[PDB]
């Protein structure tokens, strides 16, 4: 048929994942690519920064590789993934281009080559184990991953990158190989030539300086950057120049060359081969073995299974991680404060106390602990730790039911007039 | 000579702060001003996006507002606070104007008007505490705070908002009032005017849009959103346009208008007066009472002083504090399990176990806990998991030992040949 994108991973509406299984094997099962080694292509980050785009310019090289002029011609629409303006995210779950590309590497090996879009993180439709999902399924699939970037490599990009590759690792069998390949740090709408040049080698002097891990750099810095290198095998950086405002901003703007600045488009032509020539082509590898088409779908039937499931911890923001984190915390400390100071009232080496005193000093010690649990600061305010307060109280009442069948068995009854 | 920028909050290199108490009381504290009930600006947000750029041509218009043409002669370099290209950032701390602005409002209550600019947030050299900290600080005490945000208006701005004010919260006194007042979305180089115009009609379409809470939309989505809501008196957001790419790329470029988009400059004579005209100038109100310049002196100290403490909680990354809160429940449940099978074991209703079955079944039942913390998946895996392990099994044998003294008490022995 016609060549085209294929949804491959869907998001529901009610935030499950379904992968079509159908369509997945009609593409990487069929008898010309089944048994070939994979390459596997991905673009993944921030929703709305020309991620489809890109990927389309990908599509044209891959195609038109033998001709000086894969670009493409000028007065020509970009066509492939749906790409367009406007501020409302395009691309959904992970669609796949449906012809698999056949290319000879420098060695003499055919490999298969597979290119994937993804939805981009952070839109507002999604929940952040939607992103998280959908970021880490291209990541644990791709032998290259482009990570897709605006102006500047920030640390909260770095942060983002930290937690949604670490939900990639969960689901994967443990190794002492590193989890994944290739990354690219590609920063669009680079500012700053002067600085750092345009492309790879400017790019590779601003990633090491950005990723540098130093003695007195703080330890919350050195960690992000200290994961992202103990999870890729190579790491590099790419900085793209603006492409012009008419891309931008103009809503006829079609995708021809002839509307994009030339600044761009030297670029682009550099970029696209340093991702994709022959002697660039990563072979997918998991624990260290290469992967065939066949063993690629057998991978991503199993992940994808994976969050599907329950047994993953859910992907948090920063306020709802921390809130839970610090009332979980205060719950520990006030019952075990509750847990040492009946433990000097009624532990096995002390004696029967009346309960009616028992009791009174069970309330002051609990009302101790409850105190102890309100003065301390946390995030999420009161409202949040109502339920851990209630909890606290709970778990405290079942611990002094425990003590009051302890201290009974000690029980001294004397008959007296 | 006279007018400069003065630094106020300065942030040392190890990450702990400093007021510069001379300054602010040189500044706020004079015989002019002191007395005058105070209105404070601030702008706020991601790093290396313009804030003190935009913040000169504030105070253009706060030296000029009588004049029609108070956005400057069109070869004039911008001066004031000290702004750049480059990928590092400049501003850091927080910084104020020296001279207060007296401006009479059409209700004729002549206030004070001071500016205030602010180190981006996610630079590469700052802990997530050391910016949540800018911007809260700047947040608590402007009554105008500008959010500065690039092209959009993503889900991890909201979320990255949510936790700064968050931060503030907690460093304020309890009120029944919303703790804040106004907020601005300003996003710079909106792309879309055909589908959100520029300016603040635009703007506020757009941020009813994003901002909106519905019946089925996910609870995750709607409460960074209520929490939004609930935090400020007064929202509102303005699309500003692309500067042109000599602004954001030309080393050389100095501020002047010639060099600036006309319709940038067009929109920036809007936004200024929207922010700053008298009508617009919204007084400091704390707790529900209007502040002068010497109570938010007095305010500015006290904050401070609760940021240099450690009764609040820390800001953590997602990973961080998500594997925090893994760990914490799993040591818990772990735990609460380990305590359940003993009391059915040697509870006070239960009978006398010799100390080597005692033993035997504790070494059993300690086991299960810690199989069962094993098998929970968390982030990030083991590792992180190895002293909360150990925290586990140590606490066991706490309660282990408050559990053999029990069972001591109730000993049997007979002497038998
Ligand atoms: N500013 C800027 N816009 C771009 C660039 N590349 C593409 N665009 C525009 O970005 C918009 C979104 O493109 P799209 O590929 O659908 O974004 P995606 O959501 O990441 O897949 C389109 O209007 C493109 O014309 C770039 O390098 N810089
Ligand atoms: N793309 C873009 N660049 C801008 C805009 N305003 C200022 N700039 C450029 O942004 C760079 C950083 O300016 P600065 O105010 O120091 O940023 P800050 O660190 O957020 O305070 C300078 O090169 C300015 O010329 C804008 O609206 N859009
Ligand atoms: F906003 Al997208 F693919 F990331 F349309
Ligand atoms: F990078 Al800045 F003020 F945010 F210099
Ligand atoms: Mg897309
Ligand atoms: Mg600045």
């Amino acid at each position: 048929k016609k060549a085209g994108p294929v949804q491959v991973l869907i998001v529901k509406d009610d935030h499950s994942f379904e992968l079509d299984e159908t369509a997945l094997n009609r593409i990487l099962l069929s008898e010309a690519v089944r048994d070939k080694e994979v390459v596997a292509v991905s673009v993944a980050g921030a929703f709305r920064k020309g991620k489809s785009f890109l990927m389309d310019f990908m599509l044209r090289y891959m195609y038109n590789q033998e001709s000086v002029d894969w670009v493409g011609d000028y007065n020509e629409p970009l066509t492939g993934f749906s790409w367009r303006g406007g501020s409302e995210r395009e691309t959904t779950g992970i669609q796949i281009w449906s012809e698999i590309f056949l290319i000879n590497k420098p060695d003499g090996k055919k490999v298969a080559v597979l290119l994937m879009d993804t939805q981009g993180t952070f839109d507002s439709q999604s929940t952040l184990r939607d992103s998280a999902t959908v970021f880490a399924l291209s990541t644990m699939i791709s032998s290259i991953q482009v990570y897709n970037l605006s102006q500047n490599v920030q640390e909260d990009d770095l942060q983002h990158l930290q937690l949604f590759t670490e939900y990639g690792r969960l689901a994967m069998e443990e190794t002492f190989l590193k989890p994944f390949q290739s990354l690219i740090f590609l920063v669009r709408d680079w500012s700053f030539p002067y600085e750092f040049s345009y492309g790879a080698d400017g790019g590779a002097k601003f990633l090491e300086k950005r990723l540098k891990v130093s003695g007195n750099q703080h330890e919350e810095l050195q960690n992000v950057r200290k994961h992202i290198h103990s999870c890729f095998t190579n790491i590099s950086c790419f900085l793209l120049p603006h492409p012009g405002l008419k891309v931008a901003t103009n809503p006829n703007f079609d995708g021809k060359l002839k509307e994009i600045d030339d600044e761009f488009i030297k670029n682009l032509k550099i970029l696209i081969p340093w991702l994709l020539s022959p002697e660039s082509l990563d072979i997918k590898e998991i624990n260290g073995n290469k992967i065939t088409c066949r063993g690629l779908v057998e991978y991503f039937k199993a992940y994808i299974k994976i969050y599907q499931g329950e047994e993953l911890p859910h992907p948090k923001s920063m306020l709802q991680a921390t809130a839970e984190a610090n009332n979980l915390a205060a719950v520990a400390t006030a019952k075990d404060t509750y847990n040492k100071k009946m433990e000097e009232i009624c532990g096995g080496d002390k004696p029967f106390l009346a309960p009616n005193d028992l009791q009174t000093k069970h309330l002051q010690l609990k009302e101790e602990s409850v105190k102890l649990f309100r003065g301390v600061k946390k995030m999420g305010g009161e409202e949040f730790s109502r339920r851990y307060l209630q909890q606290l109280e709970s778990e405290i009442d079942e611990l002094y039911i425990q003590y009051i069948k302890h201290n009974d068995s000690k029980t001294i009854f004397h008959a007296a007039r």
